[PDB]
DNA sequence: TTTAACTTTCGGAAATCAAATACACTAATATTAAAACGCGGGGGACAGCGCGTACGTGCGTTTAAGCGGTGCTAGAGCTGTCTACGACCAATTGAGCGGCCTCGGCACCATGTGACTTAT
């Protein structure tokens, strides 16, 4: 239940950045969903780039290039 | 002590020059499939509302998150060394469609000998 251990509250501080106020209950369930979804194939691919890169600890590089062929390109990491 | 920029060259590239298509558009044409004017309409989307509701809003006692030591080891990254493996050359093919030929079969003129005959 480590996606429950990902707190409601959290879920609550993180809507609050996200600019909303009022969520319903579902919504923590749900966005536990989306975040499982999307790290599910961020780790696929990080890993499969670590699995044939040979270095079998899952890089940072592994990480930046999954998300750049999924087009989340994320900065100051390759670099 | 290791990542460059001098160089010293050269042989494929990337210009040029050219003509061979060939395609775009600028354009007549009667038609004629769709445009766009023109009035109701249903239908629906919003005004206004009651009260149920649902996620915050608010307290108590928890729980994990966060440190903070305590290893210890699994890989990081690096192998110093042996190939393999693939990039090159070429030969080592090949098949497909033109080329010669060359088969045999026709029509035609040549040559010798058997009749016979005659004037030897």
């Amino acid at each position: 239940d480590n996606i429950q251990g990902i707190t409601k509250p959290a879920i609550r501080r993180l809507a609050r950045r996200g600019g909303v106020k009022r969520i319903s209950g579902l919504i923590y369930e749900e966005v536990r969903a989306v975040l499982k979804s999307f790290l599910e194939s961020v780790i696929r691919d990080s890993v499969t780039y670590t699995e044939h890169a040979k270095r079998k600890t899952v890089t940072s590089l592994d990480v930046v290039y999954a998300l750049k062929r999924q087009g989340r390109t994320l900065y100051g990491f390759g670099g």
